[PDB]
Formats: structure tokens, C-alpha cells, sequence
């Protein structure tokens, strides 16, 4: 089962992501922090990250320039959910904006996460 790590601090927005990437089943992991986000990923192996770069106490950008710097973590594909130019060149492979498009959405995480190895 892939599993997905969900970086956002609005429990809204949260349950939301959570809620349609369970359907289409996958494992979630979830935290509301930066910092807490590069731990969990090194300690659980995520497929994606799903980073909201508007974070309240750092950017989710600087958050994906460490991700890049860890020879373990570099690998995984970072969607950043914005509220396209800086996203795509802080090392982000895609990005939603909100109000988010589900089928968009959805679209966007399947097509990074199922491709042939
Ligand atoms: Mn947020
Ligand atoms: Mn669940």
C-alpha cells in the first residue's frame, strides 16, 4: 500500500486530503508541522508528501529544500498545496491550489504515485 505524508496545519483542509486519499486507498500519515515532517518521513518512508507551504510557523518550501538535502528523503515527490513558478523551483513536482479541484487533485497524486517502478 503506498502511503502518503500529509503536511498541513488546518484540520479542515487536513481531513479533507485524508478523506479522499483513504478512499482511493492509501495509507496516510499526518502532522501539522515542518520540522515533525522531515522526522516522520525518515522514520516512515512516505511515497509523497503533500506539503502546504503557507505553514504558520515555517515555509513549506524551505521544509522541501531538507528534503532535498537527505540522500534518503530526496527521492520522494513533493506536491505543494498553495492558496507554480516558486513551487516548481524549490524542488516541488507539482502543486494544487485551494479551493482545490478534487479530480485535479486526485489526478495529480496518482499520476506521481502509480507508474510503473
Ligand atoms: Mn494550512
Ligand atoms: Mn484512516
Amino acid at each position: 500500500t503506498k502511503k502518503v505524508l500529509i503536511v498541513e496545519d488546518n484540520e479542515l483542509n487536513m481531513k479533507l486530503f485524508h478523506d479522499l486519499l483513504e478512499a482511493q486507498g492509501y495509507e496516510t500519515l499526518q502532522t501539522r508541522e515542518g520540522l515533525s515532517a522531515l522526522s516522520i518521513a525518515r522514520e516512515n518512508k512516505p511515497d509523497l508528501i503533500l506539503m502546504d507551504i503557507q505553514l504558520p510557523e515555517i515555509s513549506g518550501l524551505e521544509v522541501t529544500k531538507w528534503l532535498k538535502e537527505d540522500d534518503d528523503l530526496a527521492h520522494i515527490p513533493v506536491v505543494a498545496v498553495t492558496a507554480e513558478e516558486r513551487i516548481r523551483e524549490g524542488g516541488c513536482e507539482a502543486y494544487i491550489s485551494k479551493p482545490i479541484s478534487v479530480v485535479h487533485f486526485l489526478e495529480t497524486i496518482k499520476r506521481l504515485l502509480e507508474r510503473q517502478p
